[PDB]
């Protein structure tokens, strides 16, 4: 029954993803951003600049409010706002109502982004991440409690503006190719994953691994980049710097600052690398891996210039906070949030990028030796 969520997911490129959304009785209609690395669902719920229509607890017949105040910090960007509940619905989704916690947000900074089209987050992470502390049933948890919905929800994220599809409670076998490949869930607050292997061009980055999840790897649908600890950044732009040394590029494009134009069609992509993120498998001593071409982390941009030049933004910055694989990543990919099971898969997806020679994969298995050790305490 899951074809009614294909194809529910709209964006601007790099403004994020969001589905449709009705709080409240009668359903008001707002777009929400989905985002895998937080845990509070929260709607604008005040004018702003940046949105065109709010939640109206005042005309809301099940509103409830719980006299308690809120606000979420996210990596720069935050909001504050007073909690309550109401029945939700996802109109191209399981046709279930659910009384769910919703934040009103009341004042923002640098959290609702001009044109994006969305007025509110979702956060699908667990319930220790939530704010202001862990008892804030978050919404998927609520949804799973009060329906028959089972507990694991996939996105297939497509690139560029942008759509895909957020199927909830299965999965679509018709939007992926290959087999699906899992991954554990090391601890159940963000999506945190092992990763075990670093691969350029088929080199081998040869670094401790656990310097690969310090001081940790998470799964998060609602950043862009692909995020790395410093020395594995430091590591990584060494080696697509020389493989790239054909062509110039200002030092301010490695940390994401100034675009890189080519006149259009002319994009020198045999230059640019491909990573390979080894993944924790499901056996012992077994592993898999993803390929991420350079048309994942080269994002286009719009040109600065009257021309038709295609432009591009390095979408690969560096990390205090861990490993973050972002929109960037997920792109290629159809994921499997098995909750139930503990577990992520990736697989090919229906929608993956294009290149003239080299393709996006998930290929396994793989033996790794001494996966345990990779993980940070
Ligand atoms: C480089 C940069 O600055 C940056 C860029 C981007 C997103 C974010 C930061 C961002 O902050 N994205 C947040 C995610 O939740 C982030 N998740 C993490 C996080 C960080 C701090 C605190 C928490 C707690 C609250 C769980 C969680 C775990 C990483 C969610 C988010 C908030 C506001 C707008 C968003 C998206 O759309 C913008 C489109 C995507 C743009 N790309």
């Amino acid at each position: 029954s899951f074809v009614e969520m294909v194809d529910n997911l709209r964006g601007k490129s790099g403004q994020g993803y969001y589905v449709e959304m009705t709080v409240g009785s009668p359903p008001q209609t707002l777009n929400i951003l989905v985002d895998t690395g937080s845990s509070n669902f929260a709607v604008g719920a005040a004018p702003h600049p940046f949105l065109h229509r709010y939640y109206q607890r005042q005309l809301s017949s099940t509103y409830r409010d719980l006299r308690k105040g809120v606000y979420v910090p996210y990596t720069q960007g935050k909001w504050e706002g007073e909690l309550g509940t109401d029945l939700v619905s996802i109109p191209h989704g399981p046709n279930v109502t659910v009384r769910a916690n919703i934040a009103a947000i009341t004042e923002s900074d640098k959290f609702f982004i001009n044109g994006s089209n969305w007025e509110g987050i979702l956060g699908l992470a667990y319930a220790e991440i939530a704010r202001p502390d862990d008892s804030l049933e978050p919404f998927f948890d609520s949804l799973v409690k009060q329906t028959h919905v089972p507990n694991l929800f996939s996105l297939q994220l497509c690139g560029a503006s942008v759509g895909g599809s957020m199927i909830i409670g299965g999965i679509d076998h018709s939007l992926y190719t290959g087999s699906l490949w899992y991954t554990p869930i090391r601890r159940e607050w963000y999506y945190e994953v092992i990763i075990v292997r670093v691969e350029i061009n088929g080199q081998d980055l040869k670094m401790d691994c656990k310097e690969y999840n310090y001081d940790k790897s998470i799964v998060d649908s609602g950043t862009t980049n692909l995020r790395l600890p410093k020395k594995v950044f430091e590591a990584a732009v060494k080696s697509i710097k020389a493989a790239s040394s054909t062509e110039k590029f200002p030092d301010g494009f490695w940390l994401g600052e100034q675009l890189v134009c080519w006149q259009a069609g002319t994009t020198p992509w045999n230059i640019f690398p491909v990573i390979s993120l080894y993944l924790m498998g499901e056996v012992t001593n077994q592993s898999f891996r993803i390929t991420i071409l350079p048309q994942q982390y080269l994002r286009p941009v719009e040109d600065v210039a009257t021309s038709q030049d295609d432009c591009y933004k390095f979408a690969i910055s560096q990390s205090s906070t861990g490993t973050v694989m972002g929109a960037v990543i997920m792109e290629g990919f159809y994921v499997v949030f098995d909750r139930a099971r503990k577990r992520i898969g990736f697989a090919v997806s229906a929608c993956h990028v294009h290149d003239e020679f080299r393709t996006a994969a998930v290929e396994g298995p793989f033996v790794t030796l001494d996966m345990e050790d990779c993980g940070y305490n």
